[PDB]
């Protein structure tokens, strides 16, 4: 079962004796998420970067005070499209035999590195998949984050910086990635993610939304908590996302095989239709990976889809692609 919320959600030291940072060993997997990467590199998750959904939910709550609903939604969304539903294992990065025997095509079980399932374009510190690497820390992109922090955040990363950088990244992908896609699930996650450094990488004794660049580099590049890092003082995920959207409101769309051809997609969900984002994720994205599953897969899909629905913001109706 998905873990419940923390019994005690106070700020506390999370870079502690039981959770030291260690460098990668051969075979250890890190991916496009600096949060999960850091949890793995401090042993909140298995240090090889392969974990169960329950391990992931417990780690994001314990290590960073990610809220339960967001933890559940993200984890089961990722697991459904990138994880092995039979073995209950998900790679936080590149596809690995460690997640076990694969299901039939067209399912990929590609880990979080898979492009276009969860991971997508206009990431802050990772390049678009089209440019060759959607997962490793990129120094040039991080230096741009520092520059935007200097220009809009007084040297710190905050929601104002997020609003400007989010837009810059979109516009750079429009200008250079002929395959740029910015619809549906990615349209939502691209905004929320930009709040996470301000909400979750800021020491919880401050919780002031102003992330310094030394801490930012430590998390984004080295998957390492600052010495003496306290987690956030209460559960939170994407609060302040409205600031980021309001800075430069966008419509969902994509380039259409050429640069500078961004074309709005009226079939995509947007922030006015959050339930549509959920329904399309299940009916189209998940169903297309598993169009006619065999018995054990069908049962695992339905279980994980029920868990996903627990993380859906209130008011949406559950959909059942494989029946009830
Ligand atoms: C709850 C389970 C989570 C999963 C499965 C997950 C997975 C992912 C994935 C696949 C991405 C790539 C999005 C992209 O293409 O840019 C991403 C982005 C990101 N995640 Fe998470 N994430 C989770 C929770 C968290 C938490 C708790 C934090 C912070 C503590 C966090 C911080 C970030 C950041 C900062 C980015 C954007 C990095 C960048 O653009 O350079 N995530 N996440
Ligand atoms: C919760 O944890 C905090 C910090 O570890 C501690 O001070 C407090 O006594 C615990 N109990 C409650 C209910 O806050
Ligand atoms: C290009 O976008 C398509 C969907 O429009 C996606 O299937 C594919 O993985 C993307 N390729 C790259 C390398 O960006
Ligand atoms: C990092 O991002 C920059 C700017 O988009 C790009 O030129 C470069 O190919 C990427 N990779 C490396 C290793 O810098
Ligand atoms: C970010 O920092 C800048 C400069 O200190 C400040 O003007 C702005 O109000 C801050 N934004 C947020 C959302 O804290
Ligand atoms: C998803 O499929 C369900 C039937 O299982 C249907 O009721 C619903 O309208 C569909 N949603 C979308 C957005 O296709
Ligand atoms: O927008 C989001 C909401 C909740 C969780 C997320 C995890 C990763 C990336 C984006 C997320
Ligand atoms: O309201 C939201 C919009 C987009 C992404 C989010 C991620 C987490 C939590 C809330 C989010
Ligand atoms: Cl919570
Ligand atoms: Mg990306």
């Amino acid at each position: 079962l998905p873990p419940g919320p923390l019994e005690n959600s106070s700020a506390k030291l999370v870079n502690d004796e039981a959770h030291p940072w260690k460098p990668l060993r051969p075979g250890d997997i890190r991916g496009p998420c600096p949060g999960l990467n850091t949890l793995a590199s401090h042993g909140y998750l298995p240090r090889n970067g392969v974990a169960t959904p329950a391990q992931i939910i417990n780690a994001v709550q314990e290590g960073f005070n990610f809220d339960n609903q967001a933890a559940i939604f993200a984890t089961y969304a990722a697991h459904l499209v990138d994880g092995n539903l039979i073995t209950d294992l998900l790679s936080i990065g590149r596809k690995t035999r460690l997640t076990g025997p694969d299901p039939p095509p067209p399912a990929s079980v590609g880990g979080l590195n898979e492009h276009g399932t969860f991971e997508g374009d206009a990431s802050m510190t990772r390049g678009d998949a089209f440019f060759g690497n959607n997962h490793d820390f990129n120094e040039t992109l991080f230096e741009q984050l520092v520059d935007y922090s200097n220009r809009f955040g007084g040297g710190k990363y905050n929601l104002t910086v997020a609003g400007e950088l989010r837009f810059k990244r979109i516009q750079d992908s429009i200008a250079t990635n002929p395959n740029f896609s910015f619809v549906d699930f990615r349209f939502f996650t691209a905004y929320g993610e930009t709040t996470f450094p301000a909400n979750l990488f800021v020491d919880g004794r401050r919780d002031d939304g102003q992330l310094d660049m030394d801490a930012a580099r430590s998390f984004f590049q080295f998957s390492r908590m600052p010495d003496d890092f306290f987690r956030a003082p209460s559960p939170r995920s994407g609060t302040g996302v409205e600031v980021v959207v309001q800075a430069h409101p966008m419509q969902p769309g994509r380039n259409v095989g050429k640069i500078n051809s961004y074309t709005v997609d009226p079939t995509s969900s947007d922030f006015s239709t959050p339930c549509l984002m959920y329904e399309k994720f299940v009916n189209i994205t998940v169903k297309s990976l598993y169009p006619n599953p065999t018995v054990q897969l069908r049962k695992a899909l339905n279980t994980n889809l029920d868990f996903l629905f627990q993380g859906v913001a209130a008011g949406c109706t559950q959909v059942f692609p494989y029946g009830r």
